[PDB]
């Protein structure tokens, strides 16, 4: 339990039924508060969205977008992935939302990147680009070894255990050269009798350092982002229907745009309009998780440093766009089930669905770009980010990429009302960060921006915990 | 697909019920084939053979186990990855058979060996050990780099360029050094505010190198092991069990141990015991995929130098124990979902469940062993296997390994009937031997995954099957 049940009669108003405010006010009801939640959409989960046959959005442009894809079929327009350390997956199992493997990583995938080699916009596969890259970067280091480069570091033994080590790493030749290896895979594959299969020739080593094709490989490693991964079965948004239908629709007014946030005598008071009427709410106390960006467009009465501290969180461009094809020739003719393809094209990946397999239609992310690659399609229309992300996908899977397209669908977050920002990006653990964690009175923030996990709900949820806490604390008091 | 309707009446007789029969005796049909499996087993599936509650089984020691698994939670003794490129998964595809993602890496899992360093027998994360064995490995690569040690085959520009690469790929430092990475992850979890969570530090250079932790890295690259991998909801065995379904239990004998195989005039007859009774099939072809070190103690007429080819593939062991716990503490405590740890000790590795997550209990596979490593195994008891399993577990895992232990069950293959080896190894390893295998003997023709090039594959057995039916349908068709 976060905290213990409080005594008397206490209230709260959320703003903003995103992670942090359903969050918020699950663990507040929990504890015995009154509690009311005001979100803008008509949906829970705010950045946390996922698209499916008559998902129905119009942007900052006035453009309105309808989904068609097939029943059961969607993509995840904002989240869509969770390592194994975040509350995330804690909260799925208090919810009863399940969870599948997420593919984050695949050695069938493709590379894609320019350089002044023949690699140049050539498709690499990640185990191939890999045994390469290891290959020959364990050929150089075993040399360097046995010419007596790092004998003032390593010992006799140390140089003998770490050659071991490289020989196996590297899949070298018992003289400790990289000639290639059966972990590339093959053009033809090993079947039975003398069907031995044909195994993929290795690039040469000025070919692998000079084309770049390693440059991606980090990724695996991040902390977020090792395998293994997770995401709930059927979308991400299943987590935030869950909250809602635990805090009760009772206690949640969607359709319901704040308009103005105040310190009052009696608490705070909340202007809303919903359903075009305008409305007010009086509460002991507020948690605002409204993109900080967006507050000051609120009427207020926040001192000047405060307003100035949420300018400081500045808001960062990120979309996708999936495409329902017909037929799921990834899986078919690539052998690609799940996973990602990675490219320094503006689509910059590929993602590719971790759920129907071997059914007959799927939903690809045909792209999922940030900051200037994602410029590149947020002031495009719908049509145009289709037309460009098909060109670019077919520069790296083929001309299949561009049959059997039965719909699609287009999110760009700053482009997108009540979000405007995918994520918060601090100018400058920041002096307006440390600000924006203390109360202004009866007034709290939270939310991903104020987290060391920016970008997750990881962050959002702790941010609300931390909160919640604080708030139980004072009423203690 | 694979073949186009035979024309006029023409049997086959497929020996043994495993992969490569039913997919033998499913794709004849497919094609118009009279077919006839017989299968010593009451189940459809052979080395694919997975344990839920209610699996009785006897091994060759004359021990029975009764499993009692909770419903819904099992474990697959023999099979149970499969990776992108096989044809396998094209079966669960045709057979309407659903996958799931099998967790065949994992950054949380442990890793723990023995060594001359205070590693030795210390559980390291894969993260950290990678994070630490990288970091080291390219500080080392980039320092030779800058003393000129490549000058002869690198330019200016190919040093700069793997410069860049091998600062990213350790998370050097900016001078060059690997000083810890939060790669490693954590021992207090970021979390809001000023809560900015606190790193695991690193471990020294020399100790990194001699510990060995970085020993089973190149496991992840292994052309079938690299993820993505898939295996079927539910367990292995239900492609069997669909396979099963497709060619009807009408011809499929369960309980039928083949005794007898000859070529004769009118093609093969084969004997075999089911229901206590003595029984006989004629067919036009036979399809053997009885394990080949059992083929000959059937009464048969294959030619000498046939026998001697069927023992140049030489059985091995291998061998599994499933125990079910009563709290996912894997998931709870260590944030383990799925995965393996790894590890010197005669268990080899402890694999953690791919499905149930966050549930209230699942399937540990506390071994899963082979060779050497599983002869220490084949002759203990269940109850001296399960002890001897949680003793090793426990020393990578903690005290939590020997809790809320519910039931288990194990396999060992080498013990297992109408098995007696986990998969072939060929003497000489194509050998002769085993291109001899592949000439039909008149009218019978081997198949299984001993005669290809995915031993020990579902992939093997299947490709096996279909190559055996292509020959068949087109000596039929002349
Ligand atoms: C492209 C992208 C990729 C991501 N990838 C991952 C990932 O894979 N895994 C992961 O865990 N997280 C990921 N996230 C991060 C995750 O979506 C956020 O961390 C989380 O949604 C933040 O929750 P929040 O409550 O702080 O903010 P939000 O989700 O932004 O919620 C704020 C809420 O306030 C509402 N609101 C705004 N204005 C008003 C108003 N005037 N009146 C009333 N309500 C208002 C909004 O409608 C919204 O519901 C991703 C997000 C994006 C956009
Ligand atoms: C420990 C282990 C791990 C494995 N790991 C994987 C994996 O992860 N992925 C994967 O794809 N594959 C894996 N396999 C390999 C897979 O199980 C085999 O490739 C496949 O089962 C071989 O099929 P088969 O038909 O050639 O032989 P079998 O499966 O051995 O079938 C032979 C059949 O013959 C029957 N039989 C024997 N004697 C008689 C008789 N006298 N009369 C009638 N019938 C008889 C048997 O009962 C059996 O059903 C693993 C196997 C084991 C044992």
């Amino acid at each position: 339990d976060l905290i213990g049940k409080v005594k008397g009669s206490h209230s709260v108003v959320v703003l903003g039924g995103g992670p942090a405010g359903l969050c918020s006010a699950f663990e507040l009801q929990k504890a015995g508060y009154k509690v009311t939640v005001l979100e803008a959409r008509t949906r829970p989960g705010g950045r946390v969205w996922t698209a499916r046959g008559g998902s129905e959005e119009t942007d900052l442009s006035g453009e309105t977008q309808k989904c068609t894809f097939s029943e059961g079929h969607f993509y995840n327009v904002g989240a869509t992935r969770i390592p194994q350390s975040h509350i995330t997956l804690d909260y799925c199992r208090e919810l009863g939302v399940e969870i599948q493997g997420f593919g984050n990583q695949n050695a069938n995938t493709f590379v894609n990147y320019q350089s002044d080699t023949s690699l140049s916009g050539q498709s690499v596969t990640y185990r191939a680009a890999k045994a390469d890259t290891f290959g020959y970067m364990s050929e150089l280091l075993k040399k360097a070894t046995d010419q007596g480069a790092l004998d003032q570091v390593l010992s006799r033994e140390d140089k003998d255990a770490l050659s071991e080590f490289l020989s196996d790493f590297g899949d070298l030749s018992d003289d400790g050269r990289y000639l290639g290896s059966s972990r590339r895979g093959y053009d033809s594959e090993p079947g039975a009798g003398l069907n031995f299969g044909t195994e993929k020739k290795p690039f040469a080593m000025q070919e692998v350092i000079r084309s770049g094709i390693g440059r991606n490989f980090s990724f695996d490693f991040g902390y977020d982002q090792a395998m293994m991964m997770f995401t709930p079965v059927g979308g991400m948004d299943r987590i935030y229907y869950a909250f809602q239908d635990r805090i009760g629709t009772d206690n949640i007014v969607f359709g319901a745009e704040v308009t103005s946030m105040k310190n009052v005598s009696e608490g705070v008071t909340v202007e809303y309009t919903a359903g075009g009427s305008k409305k007010s709410i009086t509460a002991d106390y507020a948690i605002c998780t409204i993109p900080p960006h967006l507050v000051g467009r609120l009427q207020n009465n926040l001192p000047g440093d405060v307003l100035t501290a949420l300018k400081a969180a500045k808001p960062s461009s990120s979309g996708k766009l999936g495409i329902e094809y017909s037929r799921r020739w990834w899986e078919t003719e690539d052998r690609i089930y799940g996973g990602a393809s990675n490219t320094d094209k503006d689509i910059s990946q590929i993602m590719f669905p971790y759920d129907h397999y071997n059914s007959d239609r799927g939903v690809v992310v045909a792209y999922y770009s940030s900051g200037k690659r994602q410029e590149a399609f947020e002031s495009l229309t719908h049509r145009q980010r289709l037309a460009k992300a098909i060109a670019e996908g077919s520069e790296i899977h083929g001309e299949k990429y561009t049959r059997d397209i039965s719909s699609s669908f287009s999110g760009s977050w700053r482009r997108t009302k009540y979000s405007e920002s995918a994520w918060a990006n601090w100018a400058g653990a920041t002096p307006e960060y440390e600000k924006l964690l203390e109360p202004v009175d009866k007034i709290y923030f939270a939310g991903d921006h104020l987290s060391n996990a920016i970008a997750w709900q990881h962050g959002a949820l702790t941010s609300a915990r931390d909160v919640v806490t604080h708030i139980h604390e004072r009423v203690a008091q």
